[PDB]
DNA sequence: CTATCCTCCATTCTCAGGTGTACCACC
DNA sequence: GTGGTACACCTGAGAATGGAGGATAGG
């Protein structure tokens, strides 16, 4: 599978995690050790990404068993990620918050990598930075670093290049199918489709560009919280729309599969087969092995 | 001592799957 | 006053977030 760069990139932005990792072994020199890790886990369905994503960073890092459900592609070696992961990295953008992680991760490897970590004063500064990444310092560590101070997280600011939406996409989009119960229809239930990806509020900016870059859609916000939700109802955009462009940038991973399905409902619903019973029929079962289940 | 390998979590973050009802069609 | 659609709002399971120790292989 090709899997060209964009769309890994775009896939990293919505799924990838990178770690910077600090822990106290006695044995060392600063009592304590500091690893990198660069890290993606995904449910046993999406398994044959992972693999093609070992091979599209020529057969780097190890895929192996990580939640009861899940699996996880990693690169813990620091020689190996300054050799191949950073280069990437740097060549192909990440444009969400996800750089502003990255960034910080690349500057501690680059500490690792003079060795500026086995001293006393690398450390206080990789702990400055690992405090600006993710959710952050962490209880045992802060308490072991208080006279310290979290390095800024930098000034981040567009879409890149079509594939890395379709790659963003499978990370953390969603092509829902809903059955409504209405009461004014010949048939008992409204057949709709919604198209939606959802983010944290950081990327809000972000967020609001797809609208003008896939000229639809009406963001919204969570109501208990700062999450966004990008979506799509407008059938009649859907059809004009979001389907041609993943149609020619196609979804990779397991979510291709729903997009498929999806299709085929929009095929039952352009067709208005969807307000007879039989269509309704032929849409539950598409409903019901797509997304959840199948 | 230093770096990479390996086998395990717990809690939040996205997913996914509903509505309520305004406005549209119709004529 | 029928038959349909799209926002705007609502609410939860359970995997992704982002970790956690080890035990080693390279010194
Ligand atoms: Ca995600």
């Amino acid at each position: 599978s090709k899997l060209n760069p964009w769309a890994v990139v775009g896939f990293i932005d919505a799924e990838g995690s990178f770690m910077v990792r600090v822990r106290k072994n006695s044995k060392y020199k600063t009592g304590w050790l500091v690893v990198a890790i660069f890290s993606v886990t995904v449910d046993k369905k999406d398994l044959f990404l992972l693999e093609s994503l070992k091979t599209f960073f020529g057969g780097l890092g190890s895929i192996k068993k990580s939640g009861n459900s899940t699996f996880s592609y990693r690169i813990e070696s620091s020689e190996q990620l300054t050799k191949i992961i950073l280069p990437f990295f740097d060549k192909y953008s990440l444009i969400t918050e996800k750089l502003g992680d990255y960034l910080l991760f690349k500057k501690v490897l680059e500490l690792m990598g003079t060795k500026e970590h086995l001293t006393q004063r690398g450390l206080e500064k990789i702990v400055s930075l690992k405090a600006s990444i993710n959710k952050g310092l962490s209880e045992e560590l802060q308490a072991a670093f208080p006279q310290c101070v979290p390095t800024p997280r930098p000034e981040i600011n567009n879409i890149p290049d079509p594939f890395w939406l379709a790659g963003f996409v499978s990370g953390d989009g969603s092509f829902k199918s809903i059955l409504k119960k209405s009461e004014s229809i010949k048939v008992g239930f409204q057949s709709i489709l919604v198209f939606q990806i959802t983010q944290h509020a950081r990327d809000v900016k972000l967020m609001e560009s797809l609208i003008s870059y896939l000229g639809c859609g009406f963001i919204e916000k969570d109501s208990r919280g700062p999450w966004l939700y990008y979506t799509v109802t407008n059938f009649s955009d859907i059809q004009g729309k979001i389907i041609p462009f993943f149609h020619q940038y196609k979804i990779i991973g397991s979510k291709y599969g729903d997009y498929q399905d999806w299709c085929k409902i929009a095929l039952i619903m352009q067709n208005k087969n969807h307000l007879t019973p039989e269509g309704l029929n032929e849409i539950r079962a598409l409903k019901g092995g797509m997304n959840k289940g199948r």
